[PDB]
Order: C-alpha cells, then sequence, then structure tokens
C-alpha cells in the first residue's frame, strides 16, 4: 500500500531534486559542518545507494545530508535500509523523520529511527522528541530504554517506525524495538504533536566534534578514520490497512 518510495537506482548521479533537497547550515552539532558543502559533494547515487559522506577538505569538515521537501501523514510506517562503511570516531549519522510547518523545535516533535555515537559503538540509538518530554532548552529525548547493545551498523538493517493517531512504534530489521504512545492530555502540552503536522525524511552523515567550545554527544572527531559514507540502499513509506 505503498505511498512513496526510492531505491537510488534512477537514471542520475544525485538524489531527484523533484524530492531531495541538500540539508544545511545552522549553529547546533549536526547542522554544524554544511556550512560550505559544495553543493552535491557529500552527496552521490551509484550502484543503486544513496551515499551520503563526511570528510575534511582543506583545514574544514564537511558533512552530507539530504532531506525530503514532501512529507507523510500519521498511519504511514517508514523503512530505512542503510549500512555505514565504518566505524568513525566522531561520526553522527541520523535517520529521522521531522515536522513541516511546526512551531520552532521541539514543540511539533522529531522521531529517530537510527543515530550513531562512538561512545557505545555496539549501539544504535531510536529516540522521540517532544517540548513535554526535553523542555526547549533540553534536547535530551526519550530513547529505547533496553535497546540492542551488540549491534553492527555497518551491516545493511532496515530502521524504521509507525505513526498512528495512538502513538510511534520503532523497528529494526523487522523486529519491534519499542513504543512512545499519545496519553491524550490537555493538546496543551504538546505532549504527543507527531500527527498535527506531516513528517518528512532525513538521511545524513554528520561529523561532531566541538561546538562553540563545548564537545557535543558523538564526541571527538579523529582524521585518520575520514572519509566514511553511509549508504542508503532504499527509502519507503506504506499506509497501513
Ligand atoms: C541539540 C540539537 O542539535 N538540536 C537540533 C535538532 O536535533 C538533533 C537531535 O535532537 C537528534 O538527535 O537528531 C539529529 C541527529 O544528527 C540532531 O542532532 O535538529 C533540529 C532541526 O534541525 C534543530 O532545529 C532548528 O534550529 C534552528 C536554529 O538554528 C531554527 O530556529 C528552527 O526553528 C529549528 O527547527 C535543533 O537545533
Amino acid at each position: 500500500s505503498v505511498l512513496f518510495v526510492d531505491s537510488f537506482d534512477g537514471s542520475s548521479v544525485v538524489p531527484d531534486t523533484a524530492v531531495w533537497k541538500l540539508c544545511t547550515y545552522a549553529n547546533n552539532a549536526w547542522s554544524q559542518w554544511f556550512r560550505d558543502v559544495n553543493g552535491y559533494e557529500n552527496v552521490k547515487v551509484e550502484d543503486g545507494y544513496l551515499k551520503l559522506r563526511a570528510c575534511k577538505d582543506n583545514g574544514t569538515y564537511k558533512n552530507g545530508g539530504v532531506f525530503s521537501k514532501i512529507g507523510f501523514p500519521c498511519g504511514t510506517r517508514l523503512e530505512v535500509k542503510a549500512r555505514l562503511t565504518k566505524l568513525v570516531r566522531g561520526g553522527f549519522p541520523a535517520i529521522w523523520q521531522m515536522p513541516i510547518g511546526a512551531p520552532e523545535w521541539p514543540r511539533g516533535g522529531e522521531i529517530d529511527l537510527m543515530e550513531w555515537v562512538q561512545g557505545t559503538p555496539l549501539q544504535i540509538y531510536q529516540t522521540v522528541h517532544t517540548y513535554y518530554i526535553n523542555g526547549a532548552n533540553g534536547s535530551a529525548g526519550v530513547t529505547n530504554k533496553n535497546p540492542d547493545k551488540n549491534f553492527d551498523v555497518t551491516k545493511d538493517h532496515v530502521y524504521a517506525v509507525e505513526r498512528t493517531e495512538k502513538e510511534v512504534i520503532f523497528y529494526v530489521d523487522g523486529k519491534e524495538t519499542w513504543r512512545y504512545g499519545n496519553q491524550y492530555l490537555d493538546e496543551g502540552k504538546l505532549q504527543y504533536p507527531f500527527c498535527e503536522y506531516p513528517f518528512n525524511i532525513i538521511l545524513n552523515f554528520s561529523l561532531g566534534g566541538e561546538l562553540n567550545g563545548r564537545m557535543t554527544w558523538s564526541g571527538e572527531i579523529c582524521d585518520e578514520d575520514l572519509p566514511g559514507e553511509m549508504w542508503v540502499d532504499w527509502v519507503r513509506v506504506v499506509s497501513l490497512n
């Protein structure tokens, strides 16, 4: 019941400009190293994978990411099949959704199908962020309390979420990993906003490191290990029947 799908096996060498835009500078951890990325230099399509890359070109760090113009409502499931080429110390690869036309983050929500941090190398993080949860100034999220801690991010896996009016469910290789639930409170507390906007698709490989001279989460960057790609074999959204 297939709503949208990219298997990156097109005529073309870069993800279809109809659907996909490139991530851009922002004074936060993931977005920092977008500033000064010359066009599509960290993003290509090649034997059927979207290949997102992180390098340090001449002194200065470069992230590789795109996101969808288009969003999707509740009653969908998102599926992203991806590996990392290698564990990169300071890597910060991300498969996530984000709301289009939401009041300022986090109010309208954020959903993370996969993120990776050098600190817990044998584990990924499936995480949900709201206003209710974080604060505004907070950005901790709520991750699987009881996750998989012998995981190999460098094999292909299929990262995945369901959004219903009722709740957000995460999967990995098609096993449920855990869920966050609408509690149906005073809609004011913005406890569960994940259906009030459409949520998009954001694929990136960012470098972490220092930020305004305070170290971020993905921790210290090791140049030795650069570059590193994340390959998205494909991306699929499915209405539920
Ligand atoms: C703490 C932080 O960096 N927050 C930004 C947010 O976050 C990410 C994490 O919370 C999560 O783990 O997923 C990825 C993994 O790489 C991020 O690190 O991302 C949003 C959207 O880009 C940010 O927001 C935007 O900020 C700008 C101002 O710079 C703008 O004002 C806009 O309203 C807001 O959406 C977080 O800063």
